[PDB]
């Protein structure tokens, strides 16, 4: 009926999703986290309401189209409230949403700024190697082309529970070492890229009875780890990562290499970086 | 004030996404379509409420505890869009149908897509009304009146303007006949550069929002065949910002600067509803 705490004091807005009509608030009480979510429309109540004279405020009118502001009764004004008390730093860590900034990296920016910066860090990818040499997740391999050069391993994502095709999420990791990202791609990688695309899709079809036209097959520019990997997701499954600011379709990557051999070494790639990322400042400094 | 219709009579629920807190309703008023969307939370208006004793109803408890909050009139806003009159193709537009992917080669566009498109597509009168100031004149954020390289920057209908979190603006070109990405050649470079640059500088002036906070893109297979550029807040997982439809303006320009014949010759990838006749046409053509 009431708050499990005496007084709230908003310290920071952890995360918010304007799309999902949700807010995540960190507050010092008497530390507590309060989640507020707008409720989905109930078909019946909404129908019932619209079939009666409501309180409307015409925003604008344009031809057959018109927008309004509706104020419905108490029933249709429900708000989902979740309270986390007490909440530690690790509790805030999971709901921490960093401000993203966009950057346009040219080939020279990559060569001079990006490449030396990532070379300075020792991002270990031993977990990747363990997958490839079957020391880990061997039981999860859906398909494998063992070719040391043009070969790959198709494993389903760990976040995917495999109990439905609606959220089908698979990842192809190439056997060959040294292809850190999209920037390392040249026409010599075409047989490997064509296998990941063709062999991967044919494996999804055989195993999961899922046609290629139901699949979104892409690469990430500025990937989470620097050993080439391609994502196979169900088309109906929408998620950050499948967005234009990061995803690059494999079919398109292949066709670019077929047209311009030097494409990914010379062309300007667009991606997002966290505001606090040192690489962001480095590129901004370089571009002025 | 009153609705534009003589009562409502729900015939079919076109779409209902519990995730997006939105409903699409078809009703006989004559035919009318009513879209209802829950509004995103306004940081201040919510911070004003929580610092005051509210009406809560405890659902569950464990560190976790769920409640039911009933806020005042202000925080109870609902975005209402009314389409009156609405056609059969208008009803088809909001139906939850399975999506299929297609890779359209230059020749597929010329032979299949272009003639299909030419057979008929939507009335774009609302677009024309914006351009000739017959509608939404008070909403224009910037205008370059050049008949050829000019445009109009306006907040899109899908944005309530009460927060920057979901900033969605659209730039519509003044020039008629550029239906889509396929019509683009180097002659359109001044127009495209003008949208990219002037559009971003208008967002900066009006909304104090830097370009690095913006995602600027085109849609392949657009809903309206009159060239338009979307300006969205990067943090917003905007509808159609996905790789299977969105094409960054900066990239569209650079492609034209490199290959003049790029969009006439290259193979474009997009999704279509399973029930769409264009989908069958292209599938039939590709075998
Ligand atoms: S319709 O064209 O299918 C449609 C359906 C639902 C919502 C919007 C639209 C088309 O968009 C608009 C219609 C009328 C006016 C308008 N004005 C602005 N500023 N933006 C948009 N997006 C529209």
């Amino acid at each position: 009926v009431r708050l499990p705490f005496s007084g709230f004091r908003l310290q920071k807005v952890l995360r918010e999703s304007a799309r999902d009509k949700i807010i995540f608030l960190h507050g010092k009480v008497n530390d507590a986290v309060v989640i507020l979510e707008k409720t989905p429309f109930q078909v019946e109540q909404v129908a019932q309401l619209l079939t009666g004279s409501p309180e409307l405020q015409l925003q604008f009118s344009n031809d057959i189209y018109s927008t309004y502001h509706l104020f419905p009764p108490r029933q249709l004004n429900d708000v989902k409230t979740t309270v986390v008390y007490p909440a530690t730093e690790k509790h805030l860590q999971k709901y921490l949403r960093q401000d993203l900034r966009l950057i346009r990296e040219t080939g020279d920016d990559y060569r001079n700024i990006t490449l030396p910066h990532l070379e300075s860090q020792s991002l270990s990818i031993q977990w990747v190697y363990n997958i490839l040499d079957k020391k880990a997740e061997a039981d999860r391999i859906v398909f494998e082309n063992p070719d040391p050069s043009d070969g790959f391993v198709l494993i389903p994502d760990l976040k995917w529970n495999q109990q439905q095709l609606d959220d089908l999420y698979l990842i192809a990791i190439c056997h060959r070492r040294g292809i850190r990202s999209l920037r390392d791609l040249t026409p010599e990688h075409l047989p490997l890229l064509r296998n990941i695309l063709h062999q991967g899709q044919e494996a999804i079809l055989q195993r999961y009875r899922m046609k290629g036209d139901h699949l979104r097959v892409y690469l990430h520019y500025l990937p989470s780890y620097y050993h080439l990997h391609v994502h196979f997701t169900a088309l109906g499954f929408e998620a950050p990562g499948s967005g234009v600011e990061r995803a690059h379709l494999l079919a398109e990557v292949i066709e670019n290499l077929e047209c311009d051999p030097r494409h990914y070494q010379q062309r300007t790639l667009t991606f997002a970086l966290r505001a606090d990322d040192p690489l962001l400042k480095l590129l901004q400094e370089a571009q002025q």
